[PDB]
C-alpha cells in the first residue's frame, strides 16, 4: 500500500547517535530499524554492585533513532528465545495504540513489525509497558531509550535563524531501585523474575539506590568522556522515562534549550538548568567558549555525586581570558 | 452596591464539568455557587483501604467553577454541624485575604458567602487552609478542587486563531498518606482528628502511600473511563494542590498544553508529557486521531501502575493505518 | 590588561539587596564583592535544634550580588584560619573552569580573586563545590547565594515595555538534612567533620529534615516579615541550588514570571505557583492590590508549613472591595 523508498538504519550504542542529516531535500522515506531485547545482568557502580537489566539493543539507554517529519518509522522489535518475559515497545512520538505497546507483545522466540508515521517533531522517550505492574518494572530496570524527529529544514531559533549542530550527544538518565539485606549491602539476583520482589517494594517508595547515566557510575568519563573544542555547538539530548531530571552543564550553559523536548516550539535562551520531566525527553545546545574539564549533572546535587549522575566533557582549545581569570592565585590572607 | 445580573451554576461531580459558554457575548455577572463541606470515611483502592476524607460537595476532588474573566465568583461556603472541624477556603484565582482563607473560616454549624472578582485567566486550585498544620493536613484529606476562568473570546493559541473544545474534562490528583500498621497493613481510623498524628508523621516524610485520580485507584476506568470519538477536540484539565506531576496520554499527546495553566500565556505544542506544579491547575487539548484505548497516567509509572494514577479514555472511530500499523503480527524469529 | 573602571560594592544581608540601578547609563566596570566563608552551628528551628552550617558571608544563602550585563566581577574570596575545611565557589553565571571552582580552591588561611565577565542576563546560584561527595554536603551545608544579572536597558516584558520594581528581596531556600538519634530526636555535633557521616547517610536517602527561607523556620516573619504597600512592584528572587522548589504568593499572583530566571526570555504572566528547578534561581514580580498580611511559600503544603518554608509580607493600604468582599460574615445555616 505505502509506497515510498526505504532506508536502513546502522544503530549505535549511546551516548553516540547513528549518522544524520539535519537539513534535507529527501522527501518522506519509510526508515527501517532493528531492536533486539537483552535481559542481562551488569554491574552498575565502582565497588560491584550488580543489577538484573533488561534493555533495547544491549544498552542503557537504548540507542537514539533519528529520522525527519513525516517519515514512517518501521521497527522490527525482537525478542529472542534466550529471555525469560513478554515485552514491547510504546513510542512516545507515535499516534495510536498506547504508542504501539498495543500492537508489539512478543513472547521469547518472537518478533513484531510496526510502523507509525512521525507526525510530532521533538525527541520522544520509547519504553517497554507489558501491562498492570509490569509497566514500570521493565522501565526502571532499563528498558528505554527516545527517538529523535527533526524538521526537514532542520532546527531554528524561533526568531528565523538556523540552529546546526556540529555534534549530538544522548545522555539518558536511569533511576535504579536496588534493594539492600539487613547488614545494609546491595542484593544480587540470579534472574529478573527473582529481583522482582524485594524490587517492587523498593520501587513504591519511590527513593532510588542510583541514578546515572549510560547505564553506570563513572559510564562518560575517563576514556568515556564527552569530548569538544571550542566554537564547537554540540546538541545534548537527554531522556528520562520515569522521573524528573535537572540537567545542567558545570562552567557552561544552555545556549538553546527545548525542555520539554519539542521542536514546534521555540528554544529558551541562556539557561543555567533546565528540567527534564519524568516520561519524556528534552534538548539543550550550547557553543563551546572555553577548553577544560565540564562535569554535566543533574543539579540535585546528591544525585550527581553520591548516587551516580555525572558524565563529563574533555574541551580541547585556548582559554579566554576575557571571560574568566584568576587574578590572584591562593595566597595567605594579608 | 455592585448591580450586575446573577447567574446560578448547578455544580457537577468531577471529571464532568458543569454546562457553560467557551466565547460568550455576555458582560460581566455575579455567578453564584454553593460548596457544602463533607467530612467522610472513603474507600480508596480495590483491596478496601479506608481513609478519612474530608471535601467541598462530597468529592475528591471538589467540583470544577467555571467563569469567565471579569465575573464575580458569589460563593456560599457551608460547614454542617454533622462535620467535626473548622474549614475555610483560598481560591488562587482570587486576589487579597490569603486567597479568601481570612474571611471564611467556619466552625460546624455555620455558612459565609465570600464574593471575589476573576481577573486573572486560566485554571487555578481552591483548598482549604485553616491555619498552621492544618493546612496541608486538609488539602491532602482531600478538600481542594479547581476553578476556570476563561477569556470572553474563548481560548486562541496564541498565533490569532481560535482554539475550542468539545468536552472538557476535570482530572483531580491526590496524593494520599495512610499510615501502616507493625504488620505492614493499612491502619484505619475512627475519626480525622483520631488519623491526625499518625497521618501527620507519614506526611512530614513526603512519600504518598496512593496516588488517585477522582478519589480512588481506578475511578476514572470500565464504566468511568473517559470517553471521546476520532476527531473530537478534549480538554483535560489537570490539577495537584500539594505535590508535582506529570500528565502523559499513552498513545496521543498535548497538541496545546498550558502546563502552568494561565491563558494570557500561549500554549505550547506538541508534548508527549508536561508538568503540574504542587499547588496548580493545568490544561491540555488533543484532537483524538486513532480510536481504542488510552492510558493518562503521571509519568513516574509507579505512581501511575502500583500507586493508583491511571485513568482510561475509550474512544470511538476508524483506525488509521497512514499513522500506525502493525505491519506483521508476532512470529517466531527466522 | 583590563583597563575599565572600578566600582566596590557592599554586600547586604538577605533578604535585603545591595543598593543597584535597573536601567543604566553606565557601561562596563569592574564590580568588586568580597566573600568570607564562614562556619557555624547555628539554630535553624523554634525547638532549638541545632546545625553545622557552612556559610558565605555569615548568611544562608548568601548575599545577593547584583551587576548589569558585560560587566566583569571580581570576586576576592575569603577562608579565615579559623576555619577547618577548604572551600571554592562556582558561579552559574560564568563561563569556564567550572565556574570558577577550578580556579577558587582555598584552605583556612588563604583567599582569592576570580574575575569573571557577565555574558549571560538572569539571576543565577552560586555555590561552594570542593569535589566529589563534599559538593553536595557544603552546597546543603548552606553554601549557596545568588547573583543577579540585569540588562543594561533593565527588565521588560517582551512584549516591548519596562518592567520596573519598586524593591526587590532575595528568598533563598535551603534543604538541610538533619539525623535523629534512636529516641528520635534531632542530633547536635561538635563540628562539621563530625556531622558529615551522619549527614552524608541521611542526604543519600533524599528526603530533608528541615526546609527553610533565610537559614531557619520563621526568619521571615514577625519583626523580619517582607513589607510592601498597595501599588508597590516588588521582585523576588528565588533560588535553590539542590531540590526543586513551587513557589507562591497566597493571596496573590506572580505578575510576570521568569521561573527559569533567564531575562533573554520573555516572562510569563498571571500565575499561581511557579517551578525554581534545583540547582537555579528564578524570578517573580507582584504589584499588590490588597492590604494584610500574605504568606510566600513552596506549594508543597507539608514543607511549609511542617518543615518551615513560609515567609510572610505585611502590606500597608486600603482594601479593594471590588476584588474581594465578605458579603456575609460566619453565621449559623439557615
Ligand atoms: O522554533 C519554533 C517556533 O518558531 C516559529 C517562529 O516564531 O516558527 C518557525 O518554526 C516553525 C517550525 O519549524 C516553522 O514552520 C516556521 O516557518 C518558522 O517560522 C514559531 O511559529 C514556532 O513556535
Ligand atoms: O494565547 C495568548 C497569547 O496570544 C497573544 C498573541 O500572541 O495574544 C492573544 O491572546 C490575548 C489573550 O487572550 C488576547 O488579548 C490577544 O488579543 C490575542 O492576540 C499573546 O499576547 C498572548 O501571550
Ligand atoms: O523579554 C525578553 C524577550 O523580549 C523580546 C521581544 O519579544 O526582546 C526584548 O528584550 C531583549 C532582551 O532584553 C531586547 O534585546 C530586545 O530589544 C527587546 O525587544 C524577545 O526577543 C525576548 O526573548
Ligand atoms: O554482554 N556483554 O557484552
Ligand atoms: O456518602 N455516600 O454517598
Ligand atoms: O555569629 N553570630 O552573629
Ligand atoms: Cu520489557
Ligand atoms: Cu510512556
Ligand atoms: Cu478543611
Ligand atoms: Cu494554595
Ligand atoms: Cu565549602
Ligand atoms: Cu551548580
Amino acid at each position: 500500500d505505502l509506497k515510498l523508498p526505504r532506508q536502513k538504519v546502522e544503530l549505535v550504542a549511546p551516548p553516540f547517535v547513528h549518522a544524520h542529516e539535519q537539513a534535507t531535500k529527501q522527501g518522506p522515506k519509510i526508515v527501517e530499524f532493528k531492536l533486539t531485547i537483552e535481559e542481562k545482568k551488569v554491574v552498575i557502580d565502582e565497588k560491584g554492585t550488580t543489577f538484573q537489566a533488561m534493555t533495547f539493543n544491549g544498552s542503557m539507554p537504548g540507542p537514539l533513532m533519528v529520522v525527519h517529519e513525516g517519515d514512517y518509522v518501521e521497527t522490527t522489535l525482537v525478542n529472542p528465545a534466550t529471555n525469560t518475559m513478554p515485552h514491547n515497545i510504546d513510542f512516545h512520538s507515535a499516534t495510536g495504540a498506547l504508542g504501539g505497546g498495543a500492537l508489539t507483545l512478543i513472547n521469547p522466540g518472537e518478533q513484531v513489525v510496526l510502523r507509525w508515521k512521525a507526525t510530532k517533531t521533538g525527541v520522544f522517550v520509547y519504553h517497554c509497558a507489558p501491562g498492570g505492574p509490569m509497566i514500570p518494572w521493565h522501565v526502571v530496570s532499563g528498558m528505554n531509550g527516545a527517538v529523535m524527529v527533526l524538521p526537514r529544514d532542520g532546527l531554528n531559533d524561533g526568531k528565523g535563524h538556523a540552529l546546526k549542530y556540529d555534534k549530538v550527544y544522548y545522555v539518558g538518565e536511569q533511576d535504579m531501585y536496588v534493594p539492600r539485606d539487613e547488614k545494609g549491602n546491595f542484593k544480587s539476583y540470579d534472574s529478573p523474575g527473582e529481583a522482582f520482589t524485594d524490587t517492587e517494594e523498593m520501587m513504591k517508595k519511590l527513593i532510588p539506590s542510583h541514578v546515572v547515566f549510560n547505564g553506570k557510575v563513572g559510564a562518560l568519563t575517563g576514556k568515556n568522556a564527552l569530548t569538544a573544542n571550542v566554537g564547537e555547538n554540540v546538541l545534548i539530548v537527554h531522556s528520562q522515562a520515569n522521573r524528573d531530571s535537572r540537567p545542567h552543564l558545570i562552567g557552561g550553559h544552555g545556549d538553546y534549550v527545548w525542555e520539554t523536548g519539542k521542536f514546534g516550539n521555540a528554544p529558551e535562551v541562556g539557561l543555567e538548568t533546565w528540567f527534564i520531566r519524568g516520561g519524556s525527553a528534552g534538548a539543550a545546545m550550547y557553543k563551546f567558549m572555553q577548553p577544560g574539564i565540564y562535569a554535566y549533572v543533574t543539579h540535585n546535587l546528591i544525585e550527581a555525586a553520591d548516587l551516580g549522575a555525572t558524565a563529563h566533557f574533555k574541551v580541547e582549545g585556548k582559554w579566554n581570558d576575557d571571560l574568566m581569570t584568576q587574578v590572584k592565585a591562593p595566597a595567605e590572607i594579608p
